[PDB]
């Protein structure tokens, strides 16, 4: 099952032909792409907040328009999905998702609302894949440059209705009916160490240092509990490394944050005429992001090291999650960096799944977001930026679709990408509940 | 081959699966919809600035988040294409693309700068797929509902080194290089009646009532000399319907309005704020419009009738021009509409292939767009506006990158889908002048 190898622009972009990415026909390729065998594994990989848009810039920024992302463009079957949530009262479509919602449609197969986490309208706890995955004899692996408690990651593992009931203290207030002293299941933090996936590895340290109310390890911070109950517990790239075995017996739980991990590049936030009026940008390394914080592709590369040793098989989801956090607060550099940082860690992902041949890979967002690409003399309302790029030319991006502090998820479909067992259930119109469908088919769950 | 019959939600959207598009494993199908034999015809559609978010936003409104457009949807094979063009000085890559640079490029297999039609950013001449299909034997079609001069249509009959360049006046001013008592080949209009496509239908009747400053026809208009040189004229539908034949020696030219023919439906412009400060707007149709005005899928049926009686095949080009012109006016109901009127154009060309058997479809965009869909309650710095959709609920759109009066596209990789031999090349990631070599290629040109 051949991966795309380089659908880079051919030749001189300015002459005929010199822009194509294709060399010949692709009809043998596609149909050496496609099998129906089952999938042993599965990577989902999802760059929260990345759209075709983001993938566009982010491609015209590093590499150059005619450029070619190895791992994110490198996926042969695509097609596009719908990621609408639904308005908690009516049960009607809700046309812009936020991260719980659709985090928890592809985890669960059911669509909620803005801010549910793995449960539906009416407040029911559905199973997730990877709680299945688990229940079938499967390894299982989540890993997120973001919190753990955050949306995307959460949503494999906790059942809450409010996606801010991180830990003891915001679930009695926010969420009474999950709190444990109340008899729910717990708090997300509470829920996922309950879940007890083999690889767990983000951010999030500070909510582990809440104590729980109630239950088996009252009266002990949740980092504690954790250790009470085997976890391995590692904090840099280095302890990270240092691991040589994953599972139930001895969990592994990596903490590399007090909150998010740091993104890896910095430049300025857009501005109001940004484009006319500040010099074009060139991006540069996040000066406050030391190298001992593992990357995703890092974390990725020891989470499929671990997981793989698994002979039934395993699941494994990546989240690069700051794509979504630097669009929010429209620094284009902030978000191409988390959006090469992505393409990296799908490198991993196809290189293993080459190799062993049974690994379905899929690579998605959770919904579209603010950003765009507009010519380089553009006036706009918003914020914007004008970028040197790959090329050696300006990109201008623009930010328009909030007076506030935080720039908004758009409701358009997007990209959605597969390579393996079953990817051809990714190709055309697809809703995001459909992957659910596909991922628990492929593993003949 | 089949069709994607539907992919609509299947049950309850708000229960497990309800959501789903898929009711089963699509390898086969896939499988089944990969051929590499001949193209006899093709049937190219261009939705002018439809990106995904226009597509998405047509079908929440007009059929529902789940719902389904049973022509632009109902393509089996997708992917994501590239279109950005040149700057004219450094040949580097310009981000955002016009229309007048798009179509050359996958008309013609070259890059271009903005606003060029039919030439590199040398200004050197490159043949059209049209025209290749012409000299191949082929029945050509060109068809929009856009001026015959505008950029769309333009670019597969007209080379200039701009796209303003649309009859003596404006090329004796703008492209001296052109100008036909210069020494040039002629204005857009004057390129147009020499290419003699079989059947080319739109508006743009004003640029005809022109005269030329040279060559055989001085002194008549451009209407006169159409007659003058065999042209079958129609100017409305019963005369359109009336057509029995068209080919070489009766060439029909439909002119159905003065400048770009009349939108669909009517609803009031977005505003600053619009969608807090005005009720939800329902569309309506636009009661300005005669029903005498032949609609997109109207010209394209007859265009399909007449181009099919060629024994060795047709190349056809349709595009649903107004949906780029609405966004720019930021007007919803006029954007949406004319989507809705590009998918019935769609419907058709595919019911046709389905039959015929050896028919490409291919349904894209030029380039993408302003219109983003938002949170009902987003406030946002450009031109909102809140919609009643089919689903009983409101939807919000925004149009936030430009002061001026004109809403910009925008550069983000967009959706191209097809269906018929050949339709693999359209799959992963690609480039706008791969399309080229993709037609030229199932064509055997
Ligand atoms: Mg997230
Ligand atoms: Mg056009
Ligand atoms: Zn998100
Ligand atoms: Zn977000
Ligand atoms: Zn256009
Ligand atoms: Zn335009």
């Amino acid at each position: 099952m051949p991966v795309l190898e380089n659908r880079a622009a051919q030749g001189d972009i300015t002459a005929p032909g010199g822009a194509r990415r294709l060399t010949g026909d692709q009809t043998a390729a596609l149909r050496d792409s496609l099998s129906d065998k089952p999938a042993k594994n599965i990577i989902l990989l999802i760059g929260d907040g990345m759209g075709d848009s983001e993938i566009t810039a982010a491609r015209n920024y590093a590499e150059g328009a005619g450029g070619f992302f190895k791992g994110i463009d490198a996926l042969p079957l695509t097609g596009q999905y719908t990621h609408y949530a639904l308005n908690k009262k009516t049960g009607k479509p809700d046309y812009v998702t936020d991260s719980a919602a659709s985090a928890t449609a592809w985890s669960t197969g059911v669509k909620t609302y803005n801010g549910a986490l793995g449960v539906d309208i009416h407040e029911k706890d559905h199973p997730t894949i990877l709680e299945m995955a688990k229940a079938a004899g499967l390894a299982t692996g989540n890993v997120s440059t973001a919190e753990l408690q955050d949306a995307t990651p959460a949503a494999l593992v906790a059942h809450v209705t409010s996606s801010k009931c991180y830990g003891p203290s915001a679930t009695s207030e926010k969420c009474p009916g999950n709190a444990l002293e109340k008899g729910g299941k717990g708090s997300i933090t509470e829920q996922l160490l309950n879940a007890r996936a083999d690889v767990t590895l983000g951010g999030g340290a500070k909510t582990f240092a809440e104590t729980a109310t109630a239950g088996e390890w009252q009266g002990k911070t949740l980092r504690e509990q954790a250790q009470a109950r085997g976890y391995q517990l590692v904090s840099d790239a280095a302890s990270l490394n240092s691991v040589t075995e994953a599972n139930q017996q001895k969990p592994l739980l990596g903490l590399f944050a007090d909150g998010n991990m740091p993104v890896r590049w910095l430049g300025p936030k857009a501005t109001y005429h940004g484009n006319i009026d500040k010099p074009a940008v060139t991006c540069t390394p996040n000066p406050q992001r030391n190298d001992s914080v593992p990357t995703l592709a890092q974390m990725t590369d020891k989470a499929i090291e671990l997981l793989s040793k698994n002979e039934k098989g395993f699941f494994l989801q990546v989240e690069g999650a700051s794509i979504d956090k630097q669009d929010h607060a429209a620094n284009p550099c902030g978000q191409i960096g988390e959006t090469v940082d992505l393409d990296e860690a799908v490198q991993r992902a196809l290189e293993f799944a080459k190799k062993e041949g049974n690994t379905l890979v899929i690579v998605t967002a959770d919904h579209a977001h603010a950003s765009q690409i507009v010519a380089p003399d553009t006036k706009a309302p918003g914020l914007t930026q004008a970028l040197n790029t790959k090329d050696g030319a300006v990109m201008v991006m623009s930010y328009g679709n909030s007076e506030e502090d935080s720039q908004e998820h758009t409701g358009s479909q997007l990209r959605i990408a597969a390579y393996g067992p079953h990817a051809a259930n990714v190709v055309g119109l697809t809703d995001q509940t459909d992957l659910f469908y596909t991922m628990k088919a492929a593993l003949g769950l």
